[PDB]
């Protein structure tokens, strides 16, 4: 039964998701502010109880003088937060013919040299050990289907646009896609209440969501900015849309996940898995998303600012 997070991961949709606040006194860089208010949103919401994994990222982008390129460079920083939190998971889970000559050509295959070890126990074990690395990192890039995000922030400090994303793990989640993928409560226009254009700038991402029919569905943010309102609310699109395409991309299959551990082994640093992935974003394929429909729409004004956001959210069903 997935009875436990449907007012889990909706409740997380239905939270206000305002830019965090900080006054001219508090001293805290972008980087303090955002891991204060995610450790507090995890620790208030008990959400280690709830799910096997917790993680939390931050990314940073800078922006321009007038801040005209505020909704990009935002766009980047979830993007970058959003990897390295998929990456340290990754890591995390990655911590927790005679015999001879056979065993020298499986050193190479694995692209070991079998002269850098002396004994037959030497090469075995470096054999062994490159299995488990391998077995380790699929397992890994595997359960990338089951991380999800449920909360992000954004800060704006210091000429820069910083972004905190919380990620949760679900073997649910994840067998939920896989059955999605061949095998097999409330309305999204109404966890958005009256939930205004502040309330929503705070949200990047995709999240999965349950309507009233019992049924899953995936809700993709994005923002624009410039009546001009045509335009916001088009580009808002764009972004909303990325989102569910590096979604997708990271339901990787088998082999996927095998080359790409292969091709990083040439605990696991984080900071190597991130560029990895950061790649395989770049170059994988496009496929155009069917049935895309707009549940919101919103326009913030950017305070003393004559500068204006648009913001779309777009519900994908799979």
């Amino acid at each position: 039964d997935m009875g436990a997070d449907v007012a889990n991961l909706n409740n997380a949709i239905s939270t206000d998701s305002k830019p965090v606040a900080t006054t001219s006194q508090d001293k805290r860089s972008a980087e303090e502010i955002l891991n204060d208010v995610m450790e507090n949103y995890i620790d208030q919401n008990n959400l280690r109880d709830r799910y096997d994994y917790v993680g939390s990222a931050i990314g940073t982008a800078s922006v321009n003088q007038t801040n005209s390129n505020y909704v990009d460079s935002a766009q980047l920083a979830f993007e970058k937060a959003l990897i390295k939190a998929q990456a340290e998971y990754i890591s995390f889970i990655s911590a927790n013919a005679l015999d001879e000559a056979k065993l020298d050509n499986q050193l190479k295959e694995q692209g070991l040299n079998p002269n850098d070890f002396a004994t037959p126990e030497e090469k075995k074990k470096a054999l062994l050990s490159q299995q488990m690395t391998i077995k380790s990192l699929t397992t890994g890039f595997g359960n990338l289907s089951g991380l999800l995000p449920i909360k992000t922030f954004v800060v704006e400090k210091d000429g820069n646009a910083a972004i905190g994303v919380v990620v949760i793990y679900s073997d649910k989640i994840k067998g939920m896609f896989e059955d999605i993928k061949h095998g097999n409560g409330q309305s999204p226009s109404d966890l958005y209440k009256d939930k205004s254009g502040e309330d929503m700038m705070g949200d990047y991402g995709i999240r999965v969501g349950f309507g009233e029919d019992n049924k899953p569905y995936i809700l993709a943010y994005g923002q624009g900015s410039y009546s001009a309102g045509d335009y916001g609310y088009k580009q808002a699109a764009i972004m909303a849309r990325a989102n569910l395409v590096t979604l997708i991309a990271g339901q990787m299959s088998t082999q996927e996940a095998l080359t790409m551990s292969e091709d990083i082994s040439s605990r696991i640093d984080a900071t190597d898995i991130e560029k990895t992935l950061s790649t395989y974003y770049k170059t994988k394929a496009n496929l155009d998303i069917v049935g895309l429909k707009t549940v919101k729409r919103w326009r913030y004004k950017l305070p003393g600012t004559e500068n204006i956001v648009y913001g779309v959210v777009l519900k994908w069903d799979p």
